[PDB]
């Protein structure tokens, strides 16, 4: 009866990990909202404003600053959109959107399928499909390869992705980018106590675990 | 037993996983369904409406003016909209303002400083607070009463809040409610004196 109070202390903190990840999440969210989509915003009242200023001596700039508030109301949506998905990928589904990817970039893609997982979470799921928009995102774009392999594998307590390619590694001690591409995917793998694994010994060999 | 008896701790480690996935899911949703409707309608708003006076420059100015005032103002509201947002994104906070709300509504505020709780996470304190929001709005709006007594307390596993007041019942509190639910707290009500609120988390 003092193992269990060991079991009560441990919950706490296992409980704790939880909420201030999620604070993680909601910081950094509201980060991007008040920076990029509140700045277009206050851009689009201020050019709105000054076209208005504008129209009866300068209609011709007038109508320029408004093209202006079009595009940065646009653009102000797409980044709504962008964040909202954020929030909404399907395994599944970026399973075709890589594989058009690299048949793309002249890649050749072997997947042989296997065991879908059944030990899986859906914000586990959601975060091992990013990791692949990642990983196939910088292997198209630095590898030099000619093949990538993507396994997916139903293994133990947790699902497996490796996401393999022939080519050479362009990466140096800060090519970490901090808290960019690779780190996200990473630090992202850490908190729901999976891990990110790479080996560069043959090409570069990517490899995501998470219960 | 330890091996059988064990793997249920599984089905309920896991069980437990299923549930508050439905937390994230639908607390994501609420938001991308917010920014979605409200922001994304009103920016398509703006694009439509600085078009139309776009093409009203020349021939109406006098009214490309007009439409632009209203794009002027559906981009100040879509910021307040997105502040909202941001801020939603205190214990001892809310009762300042709360403080002011009755204080505001003529209501008499009784607040008898107690133990400040210790068992209390944050994501915990947040719900707490919102309560506190949608609790004393519902008296200052609605009861009738002329006072409302406020007790935080550490009380247990959980800090408990009490909001009371005299005023009669006429019956936002649902989201209050499944959202203590969630935490594995309560909401609980009786309305056999006035009506008297109570928040339960651990
Ligand atoms: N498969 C690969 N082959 C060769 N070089 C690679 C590689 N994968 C990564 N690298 C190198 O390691 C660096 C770090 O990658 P990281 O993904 O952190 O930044 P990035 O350049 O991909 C932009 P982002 O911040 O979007 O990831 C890359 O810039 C690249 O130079
Ligand atoms: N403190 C209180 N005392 C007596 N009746 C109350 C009360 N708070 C709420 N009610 C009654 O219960 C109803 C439901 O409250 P609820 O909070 O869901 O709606 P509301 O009328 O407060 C506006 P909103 O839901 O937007 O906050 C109210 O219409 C009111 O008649
Ligand atoms: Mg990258
Ligand atoms: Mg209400």
């Amino acid at each position: 009866k003092e193992r269990e109070r060991l079991e009560e202390k441990l919950e706490d903190a296992n409980e704790r990990i939880a909420e201030l990840v999620k604070l993680e999440e909601r910081q950094r969210i509201a980060r991007d909202l008040e920076d990029t989509l509140g700045q277009k915003l206050s851009l689009i009242g201020l050019k709105s404003d000054l076209a208005r200023k504008l129209i009866y001596k300068d209609p011709e700039q007038a109508a320029r600053e408004l093209k202006s508030v079009q595009q940065t109301a646009r653009t102000s949506l797409n980044e709504v959109r962008k964040i909202v998905s954020s929030m909404k990928i399907r395994l599944k589904d970026e399973l075709i959107n890589i594989k058009q990817i690299l048949e793309a970039a002249d890649i050749m893609f072997i997947y042989e399928e296997e065991k879908w997982p059944e030990n899986i979470s859906l914000l586990n799921e959601n975060i091992l499909s990013m990791c692949l928009k990642e990983a196939v995102t910088n292997v198209v774009k630095h590898s030099q390869a000619k093949t990538c392999r993507v396994d997916i594998q139903q293994l133990w307590k947790e699902v497996v992705i490796t996401v393999s390619d022939d080519g050479t590694f362009k990466g140096e001690e800060n090519s970490f980018s901090k808290g960019h591409g690779l780190l996200g995917m990473r630090e992202r793998l850490e908190f729901a106590n999976g891990s990110l694994h790479i080996d560069t010994e043959n090409g570069t060999k990517l490899t995501m675990a998470i219960p």
